[PDB]
């Protein structure tokens, strides 16, 4: 008898799918030594082994389920010189040998595969998460760092506003790599930039990188001085109070998305809504800059390593042709990288569309226009 308590109920069963979430106090001592097991089989395959985490591990928009993103570096390794045929089979040797020593030490289901860029999945034999390894990610390393840097600020606000677009993600395949739709990274970025229109984070318009992109300092830098609305001061110890805020954020988030014109507008942390043609712009001077330091560092190989020279033109062609795919402007969406400028939304096929469109019609129908009728299990209910 005006009785109905659906926001209420939908509000803690998010908050407390949230909490069942967070990985265990021990958490960050399970994945140190995850890292150091890396680096023992990384010390048998290549000289100078360094191991690096990025994705949900460190940015700690994870579960203790999540999988793990790794980068391998090695000596003399340079991030400028993958793409260089000799160079890139040389990393095929290095990831040969990583893949046999993986399955000596005892991970599961070790897989090498061979490609100009190699990489070798596993299972972790130890926790059973899913472990990607690949050689010298910095891209990955730099943007997990910011991502850190940005849940640092209200870690259960942030925190469980991720967590509840990406299980909501998950369950209806807008959040489906293998199946052409996006990947966590992608949505990831998207929820952020709602955060930015409603002044809930900073836009970080001044990139000072040495190709325009943005550095971790850059964020941290801006991020240390960001101040959230007063309110938010008394959100710390009540996830009743927490829980209306994110859910204010994800109403936001379900619309702003079902109605966001993607014809002209781009996704982006740096400049959020810029067209897709000063991305175009943005992109070719980027790609000016990496082409000089790049062809810099192949020459500099060649000098130290005459036997895989002169420089040749058609690879040099092909390895910038690369860069320039990973960059499109004219795609379904274009969700801008942060620290590259890559489209990290790129993949979404044209025919993904209307099952993306239509899953945040139906999110922005039931957060908002069906209020009364909410149901946890329903809204994050699994797609089929
Ligand atoms: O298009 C992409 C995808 C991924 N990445 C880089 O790889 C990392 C992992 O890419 P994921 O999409 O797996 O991100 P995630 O770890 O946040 O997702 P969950 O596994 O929790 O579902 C990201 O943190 C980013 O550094 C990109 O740079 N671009």
């Amino acid at each position: 008898g005006h009785m109905n308590v659906a926001k209420r109920e939908f509000i803690r069963g998010m908050m407390a799918h949230y909490r069942a979430s967070l990985p265990p106090p021990e958490h960050s001592v399970v994945i140190h030594e995850l890292q150091k097991r890396v680096l023992d089989i990384g010390m048998l395959a290549v000289n100078k082994a360094h191991v690096e985490l990025f994705g949900s591990h460190v940015s700690g928009f994870c579960t203790p389920h999540s999988d793990a993103d790794i980068s391998l570096t090695y000596r003399n390794f340079s991030p400028w010189l993958q793409g260089m045929e000799r160079v890139d089979e040389q990393n095929n040797k290095r990831m040969t040998r990583f893949g046999k020593e993986a399955s000596a030490m005892g991970m599961e289901d070790v897989r090498y595969i061979r490609a100009r860029i190699p990489v070798v999945q596993f299972t972790d034999g130890v926790t059973g998460i899913h472990c990607d390894v690949s050689i010298g990610n910095i891209g990955g390393v730099e943007n997990s760092k910011i991502l850190c840097a940005i849940r640092q600020v209200f870690p259960d606000f942030y925190g469980a506003y991720i967590h509840l677009v990406k299980a909501w993600g998950k369950a209806r395949e807008v959040i489906a790599p293998e199946r052409s739709t996006f990947n966590s990274f992608t949505v990831t970025t998207m929820a952020l930039m709602v955060l930015q229109e409603l002044g809930l984070l900073p836009v970080f318009s001044k990139p000072t990188g040495e190709f325009g992109e943005l550095t971790v300092a850059d964020a941290e830098m801006l991020l240390q001085e960001f101040k959230l609305p007063p309110i938010y001061d008394s959100l710390h110890d009540d996830d009743e109070k927490l829980g209306e805020a994110v859910f204010f954020c994800l109403q936001r988030f379900a619309e702003y998305y079902a109605k966001y014109d993607f014809s002209a507008g781009t996704v982006s942390l740096i400049h959020p809504r810029r067209h897709r043609t000063v991305y175009e712009r943005v992109v070719r001077r980027h790609l000016e800059l990496l082409g000089s330091r790049k062809r810099l560092e192949w020459e500099k190989h060649i000098a130290e390593h005459k036997e895989d020279g002169p420089l040749d033109e058609n690879d040099f062609s092909a390895s910038m042709q690369n860069e320039t795919t990973q960059r499109p402007s004219n795609s379904p969406y274009v969700v801008e990288d942060f620290v590259n400028y890559v489209n990290c939304g790129r993949r979404v096929q044209a025919s993904r569309v209307r099952h993306i469109q239509q899953e945040f019609n139906r999110l922005r129908e039931m957060l908002i226009d069906k209020e009364s009728e909410l149901k946890f299990d329903e809204v994050f209910r699994e797609s089929d």
